[PDB]
């Protein structure tokens, strides 16, 4: 049954993009406004951090070595051993204050990531300034659609025929038909509408039974969704309100890791939630997730 542990009380300003790296038994994650990519060794319990030159919104495995990440509005290759970033491509060059937000590699090794206008005062942002992109293995960029408010959680169905996507200010999880061979998406439709208490949908991952787990920012929970029926199958409440994202990890992807944010917490909120910004592990969910895909460029 379910057991929750703050495995690393990291106090992240905005912990995000959890990715399990099974070859090192470590969790990768970012702290967006601190400009850090982080690696927590689940055995030694120690964490490495590398600091970039702009906010870093997501990180992913790169098959040929090291990592890729979204830094500002740039797709970058990250040499972990040299702590250096090399720009692979740039987007939104016409925007005053945009950044990438959530991103993830697709089943063919393409790095999907979308953008947003940056906050200019806690929860104040310019509307519809973002777009969803993907970085292909030869480094060219495809733009799928614009008018995005806050590009957020995303994953693919296990048969690799459906792409799931969250624009947070739609309070909806959407699905697209997805073509593995071309990376094309189409036929956008809502598969789940969040309830008031579920607040803002943030990050998302799929499980090995094809169900989606969505982190609810300000909702202090992850919710499990059936995209076929639109039914919420389960709610798992966490001891912190600002739950931001989730992934599966640990042995055979049997554990869930949940990131969260300390930014925007009043000091009274911090006394009630001293572990705000920490990394939480949930065991006993009774379902496994799947391995992350690795970027092919
Ligand atoms: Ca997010």
């Amino acid at each position: 049954s379910i057991k929750i542990e703050c495995v690393l009380p990291e106090n992240c300003r905005c912990g995000e993009s959890p990715v399990w790296e099974e070859v090192s038994n470590s969790l990768l994650f970012v702290d967006i406004p601190a400009k850090k990519v982080c690696r927590w060794d689940s055995f030694t319990k120690q964490v490495q951090r590398v600091t970039m030159d702009a906010p870093v919104s997501s990180v992913a495995l790169r098959q040929s070595g090291g990592y890729v990440a979204t830094i500002g509005t740039k797709f970058c290759a990250l040499n972990w051993k040299e702590q250096s970033a090399v720009v692979l491509a740039t987007v939104d060059n016409d925007k005053k204050n945009n950044r990438f937000n959530d991103g993830k590699v697709d089943p063919a090794g393409r790095y999907f990531a979308g953008t947003m206008a940056e906050e200019t005062a806690p929860a104040v942002l310019e509307r519809h300034q973002g777009a969803l992109y993907s970085l292909f293995p030869d480094h060219h960029v495809k733009k799928y659609f614009d008018q995005v408010d806050i590009s957020n959680g995303l994953d693919w169905s296990l048969d690799h025929k459906i792409f799931y996507y969250i624009d947070s200010l739609s309070y909806s999880v959407d699905a697209f038909d997805y073509d593995l061979q071309t990376g094309q998406i189409s036929n956008r439709r809502s598969v789940y509408k969040l309830e008031k208490e579920e607040q803002i949908p943030d990050g998302m991952c799929i499980d090995a039974e094809g169900k989606l787990w969505v982190a609810c920012y300000n909702g202090g929970r992850v919710i499990r969704l059936d995209p076929v029926t639109g039914k919420r199958l389960q709610t798992v409440k966490l001891p912190v309100d600002k739950t931001t994202s989730c992934c599966f990890g640990g042995k055979n992807y049997s554990e869930m890791y949940v990131t969260c944010a300390r930014d925007g917490m009043d000091p009274e909120g911090l006394l009630r939630q001293p572990e705000a910004g920490g990394i939480f592990k949930i065991t006993g969910l009774g379902v496994k997730g799947i391995a992350p895909y690795s970027y092919a460029g």
